[PDB]
DNA sequence: AGATTGCAGCACCTGAGTTTCGCGTATGGTCACCCACTACACTACTCGGTCAGGCTCTTACCAGCTTAACTACAGTTGATCGGACG
């Protein structure tokens, strides 16, 4: 129900990667103020270029844009309800 | 019409053809980092010219004389020059 309520689709059948569904919930969590993408990779404990290639499977669920924070060029991320 | 026997029907364990799958192994693709090369504008030390300072060499002497040449006076002859010719 969780898989459902977030993607649309039951964990049975959804084609985004655990890793990856575990970065959306980290942007359900942060709403309306949503995660940069340094805070996210940061906060599940893994490099920039794993959530960059992880990130694709989610691009279409969530709003984007870019944003500078501490020196590093960065996008910050929300689902489209918030 | 009974003692001997086969048909074949019931049920449950089993087997392969067929499928879906997981991984190896390896291949093209994302993207993040940091490197090399280039270059417009700059930093800064030296060399170089110019100037003064002031120590330095070398001159040539005054009138006279006494060792040395010129420096004017002077006369018939050049050959460019004017200006007109062909």
């Amino acid at each position: 129900s969780l898989w459902t309520l977030l993607t649309g689709y039951t964990k049975k059948e959804s084609t985004i990667g655990n890793s990856a569904f575990e970065l959306l919930l980290e942007v359900a969590k942060s709403g309306e103020k949503g995660i940069n993408t340094m805070d996210l990779a940061q906060v599940t404990g893994q490099d920039p270029r794993s959530v960059t290639g992880r990130i694709k499977k989610i691009n279409h669920l969530l709003t984007s844009s870019q944003l500078i924070y501490k020196g590093h060029v960065v996008k910050q991320l929300k689902l489209k309800k918030f």
